[PDB]
C-alpha cells in the first residue's frame, strides 16, 4: 500500500487535468495537458516514479492500460501497471469527490493567476497541505518512512 | 534544514535545465525551459512548495532573487527566498560536480528518448533511486519523516 496510486483524469476549460493520488494518503500531483493520450500519460508516470517510489498504478482506463507507450514507461520505471477498476464501489464516488474538490479549490484560485496550469499547481499545494490533525504531505511521508524502517 | 533546498540552473542542447536540490539528502526535481525567467522560475516554485515542505530556497542567481514574480511566488508559497552565495565555497563545485553528473546520467539515456525533456525526468529517476547505502529518495523521506516527529 505505501507504493499505490491511482490515475484519475478530469475536465476543464477545454483542457484537460491528469491527476496521480497516492491511495493511502490522499496526497496528490497534477497537470494541465492537451488531451489525454498515451504519450502525456507515460511522461507523466516518469516524472511521478522519479519523485515517489510507485510500485503499482491504478490506471484511470482502459486507452492508458492498453497503450504502449504508457506500457514502455511503466516498465522503464519498475512500474506494476493495474487496472483501475473499482472492485470496492466506493472509488467511483471517492474519484467523483476528488475531482469535485479540487475543481472549487482551482476556482477559489482561479482568479490570482492567469494559466489554468498555475491555478491547478496552487489547488496541489492548498490540498497538500490541508489539515484533516495531519496534513496529505505528513500521512505520504510517514506512510513511506515507516515502510523504509 | 529538513525545509532547506538550493535552485540551480544547467544548459544543454541549447535548452536550459532547472534543478531544485534538497541540500540535506541531495534528492532533485528538474525541468526543461527555452530560457530561465522569473515566471519559469516561480511556476517551478509553487510545484515543488506543494509536493515537498520547502521552507527555505537559495536561489541560483540575482535575477530570480530579484524578480517580483519568483517574490511573489514564494510568498504565495510561505517560502523564504534567500540568495545562494556560497558562504562555505565546496557549495560552487559541490553544484558544479551535480551538474556534470546530471549530463553524464543523462548522456547516458539520451538515446532511449526523443525529446530532452524525457531524457532529464529519466535521469532524475536515476539519480534520486541510486544507492550511494541509502538514495537520496530514502533519506529525504527520512529526513522530512524524523522532522515530523
Ligand atoms: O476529497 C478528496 C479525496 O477524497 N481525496 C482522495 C483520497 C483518497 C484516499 C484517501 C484520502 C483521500 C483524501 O481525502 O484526499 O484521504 C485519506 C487517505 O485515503 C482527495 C484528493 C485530492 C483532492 Br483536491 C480532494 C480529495
Ligand atoms: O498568480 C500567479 C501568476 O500570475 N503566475 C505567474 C505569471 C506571471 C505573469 C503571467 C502569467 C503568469 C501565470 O499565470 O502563469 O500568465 C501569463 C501572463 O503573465 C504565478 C507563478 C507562481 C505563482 Br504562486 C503564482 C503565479
Ligand atoms: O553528485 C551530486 C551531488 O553532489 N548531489 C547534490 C548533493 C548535495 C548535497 C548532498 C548530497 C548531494 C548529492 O550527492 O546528491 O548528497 C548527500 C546530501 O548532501 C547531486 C544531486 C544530483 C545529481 Br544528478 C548529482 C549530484
Ligand atoms: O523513451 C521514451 C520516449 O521515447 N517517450 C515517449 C515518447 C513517445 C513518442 C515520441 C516521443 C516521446 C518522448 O521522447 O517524449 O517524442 C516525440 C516523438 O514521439 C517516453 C515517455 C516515458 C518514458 Br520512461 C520513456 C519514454
Amino acid at each position: 500500500s505505501p507504493g499505490i496510486w491511482q490515475l484519475d483524469c478530469t475536465h476543464l476549460e477545454g483542457k484537460v487535468i491528469l491527476v496521480a493520488v497516492h491511495v493511502a494518503s490522499g496526497y496528490i500531483e497534477a497537470e494541465v495537458i492537451p488531451a489525454e493520450t498515451g504519450q502525456e500519460t507515460a511522461y507523466f508516470l516518469l516524472k511521478l516514479a522519479g519523485r515517489w517510489p510507485v510500485k503499482t498504478v491504478h490506471t484511470d482506463n482502459g486507452s492508458n492500460f492498453t497503450s504502449t507507450t504508457v506500457k514502455a514507461a511503466c516498465w522503464w520505471a519498475g512500474i506494476k501497471q493495474e487496472d483501475g477498476i473499482p472492485y470496492n464501489p466506493q472509488s467511483q464516488g471517492v474519484i467523483e469527490s476528488m475531482n469535485k474538490e479540487l475543481k472549487k479549490i482551482i476556482g477559489q484560485v482561479r482568479d490570482q493567476a492567469e494559466h489554468l496550469k498555475t491555478a491547478v499547481q496552487m489547488a496541489v499545494f492548498i490540498h497538500n497541505h490541508k489539515r484533516k490533525g495531519y496534513s496529505a504531505g505528513e500521512r505520504i511521508v510517514d506512510i513511506i518512512a515507516t515502510d523504509i524502517q
